[PDB]
């Protein structure tokens, strides 16, 4: 009895202590996340230009330094230690960097994904951290689910292709599409998809006489997706379509910035532009969308926290009162 | 010279032995990934019926059995061993089960994200792994950008919201949205969101008279976002619009389960369904996608693989070569 509650008040300092270390922890992680969440916003101020078609070559060139500054700011973010010396965004394995560039040339991740839950109260566990593999890492490519570069085959022509999105969940078939303008028996420019697995999809037959042809900022529309054409391809012009896949924050800017390093003077060069950065603006936004999940979920948990501080002062004030109960026996 | 040559020749067997074992290491995985789809492409077959208004409460509460059947599939192949009885969706960590579930209750990640490269030419590393918190655990919620969910507040009418997407990704905000459905001065039902960041989106002023009136199965649209909703509400209810969060496909499963086994006999029950229903066939298929996006990257690797194995025997023919015309000096 006296000594279970002298082993419930000696938990008691535990949980607090554990909940005053969890409230701190959280709250450095916030300001963090709030740090990086800066960094997006100008990354996405920066990729909106790099689609204006005003800017000269010299201003373009100058972003991509700025983008290679703030590029370099998200590395340091990622690699943040926290109060002891070792990474906030590492998982367990406290003294590892998380982020480096391997010379491969691609950014890697060297934590894991396990994070420190910790007893607050007698059956409350808490998270204390997050894992880079979750703030960082894993974010979908393209509109989110389909993405759209330019084939091996570099285009004549002067086309470009809105991020686009899946309209019709029912109808969405995942595959590997490949669009291709090309000619009528007649002349005129027409439109075809197909896919690895789908074989022709516009049009089934696979004919160009069968074939919807080409209304400039027109909707094309397959297996559940849209998306919209601008400009005046050639035919044999190309584009791929391929699903989302996971890519880190840290070559969406590495790709913003080869993007505004591009040629951006002739009217031919200006379209290979804007495919991309139309993408890189998608996932820009995924990006600060993430993100800001990773806050409202740490957001939660602090809520969970100012909760437990309540119910310990609760449970103490009611050990107390069976301390002087029980003294009164005596 | 010739003890060089000797020494490029051990090389040679190295990278041919390296190639001959990644080659074999990741068709093992496609065939694993490609059961994995096979799960998925049935778990997409029941997620629909979930949906179909026929079913009885029966008929459901049977799925509900088959997709637990399907949960424990899914779990077996992420933990699955490869050749030497080490994960093979672990990371480095080859002897800890990548995929468990802590008393929690959520699916957890025990490996790390790290890829083994290996030298299959002299100038060429190949990865021979991939790693099950890009596999299986970090893939977003939702249509992959926003995801709907209710309130706390059960709703008393019958309506529902399908996954909508983003369809100007310029005008996109992430937030945190709440939409309520209440009342005109005049009477006529209305639809209202606003959000933490945002204040009040629709309308500005979050008067219910600037509002904008509910037509059954029309597009909703704000920064950026469009969904439909369809049945008949009552004033108060309420569903809630937040960015896409990360969530393995195994949580998603673990809630196609929550799903079929609710009340599902009164309009009023059966409106509180398609809600979610919508939302879990866009992750089932945002992961039927992520799958084939790391079949297609592994795909690539081994189109490398084959590259490598006549790039092999072309720089051994040459070594034999100088060996034979080295071997005349003399």
């Amino acid at each position: 009895q006296i000594e279970l509650i002298k082993q419930r008040i000696n938990n008691i300092e535990l949980f607090q202590n554990n909940r005053q270390a969890a409230d701190s922890a959280l709250r450095l992680e916030e300001g963090i996340l709030s740090n990086a969440v800066n960094s997006l916003h100008r990354l996405r101020e920066i990729q909106i230009q790099a689609g204006n078609p005003s800017l000269s070559e010299e201003d373009r060139k100058t972003l991509a330094v700025e983008a290679q500054a703030l590029l370099n700011q998200l590395l340091d973010y990622a690699n943040t230690k926290d109060s002891n010396g070792s990474y906030m965004f590492s998982g367990s394995k406290s003294l590892t960097q998380p982020v480096s560039l391997n010379l491969s040339g691609q950014y890697v991740y060297n934590g894991d994904s396990t994070q420190r839950f910790q007893a607050v109260t007698t059956s409350l566990l808490v998270a204390v951290n997050d894992t880079g593999d979750n703030v960082f890492m894993r974010i979908p490519s393209g509109n989110g689910r389909f993405a759209i570069r330019e084939t091996l085959t570099p285009n004549t022509g002067t086309a470009s292709v809105s991020s686009g999105s899946v309209t019709n969940e029912a109808a969405f078939v995942p595959d590997n599409y490949t669009m291709t303008f090309a000619l009528n028996s007649q002349g005129n420019l027409v439109v075809m998809v197909s896919g690895t697995l789908s074989g022709n999809v516009i049009p089934p037959s696979g004919l160009p006489d069968d074939a919807p042809l080409y209304q400039e900022g027109s909707a094309i529309g397959f297996n559940g997706m849209e998306m919209v054409v601008s400009g005046l391809p050639k035919a044999g012009d190309s584009f791929s379509i391929s699903p989302a896949k996971n890519e880190s924050i840290f070559s969406t800017v590495q790709r913003m910035i080869n993007n505004l390093n591009k040629p951006y003077t002739s009217s031919v060069e200006k379209a290979a532009t804007q495919t991309e950065n139309n993408q890189l603006l998608a996932q820009i936004d995924s990006a600060l969308g993430h993100i800001l999940s990773v806050q409202s979920d740490l957001g939660a948990r602090l809520n969970q926290l100012e909760t437990a501080e309540k119910a310990n002062n609760d449970y103490l004030d009611i050990s107390a009162a069976t301390l002087k109960k029980l003294r009164e026996i005596d």
